[PDB]
């Protein structure tokens, strides 16, 4: 009689959102982050996009943006060494937790106009 706890391990899908990003096969794109302090602790955010690139030409991450988590890698304990280094070991898609944020809040938004590039 001990241990136990069967229902979840760690389950919202509400909060942080899931910035998927179709990359190649064993590819770099080009992204780059930035961490910063603010009080007691720091954050792991984005620096710049690369051009011409899968996540600037579909317009996925962007830079500013408060990434929360990266591959179930929690941000909050993390360094860019570490970030940078999640960003590479992908297969094909890039998992990244980012904040529910006025530049990106949608993992697969319209886009609509006549010129897009």
């Amino acid at each position: 009689g001990s241990s136990g706890s069967s229902g979840d391990t760690v389950a919202n899908a509400s909060g942080p959102l899931m910035v998927e990003i179709v990359k190649t096969p064993g590819s770099a794109l080009g992204i780059s982050l930035t961490t910063t302090s603010l009080r007691n602790k720091s954050v792991i955010t984005i620096d710049r996009i690369k051009p011409a690139s899968v996540v600037d030409r579909s317009g996925a991450l962007h830079p500013g943006d408060h990434i929360l988590s990266i591959d179930g890698t929690s941000m909050e304990h993390c360094s860019l060494l570490e970030a940078t280094k999640l960003l590479a070991s992908i297969s094909e898609k890039v998992r990244l937790e980012i904040l529910p944020v006025p530049q990106s809040q949608r993992p697969l938004r319209p886009s609509s106009g006549p010129s897009s590039g």
